[PDB]
Order: structure tokens, then C-alpha cells, then sequence
């Protein structure tokens, strides 16, 4: 769980998450 781009990117805060945050805000206020 280290990737961020490479494929960890398009997702990852949408698909787990349901926004899209965290690999982009990595806040999600």
C-alpha cells in the first residue's frame, strides 16, 4: 500500500471511500 499513481490513484478514496479524497486531499476535510 504504497503506490500513488502508478494505479493507487485514479481510485482509492472513491472505491473504498465513496468521494475521491485522500490520494488527492488525503484529508477528506
Amino acid at each position: 500500500r504504497g503506490l500513488r499513481r502508478l494505479g493507487r490513484k485514479i481510485a482509492h478514496g472513491v472505491k473504498k471511500y465513496g468521494p475521491t479524497v485522500l490520494r488527492i486531499i488525503r484529508i477528506a476535510g
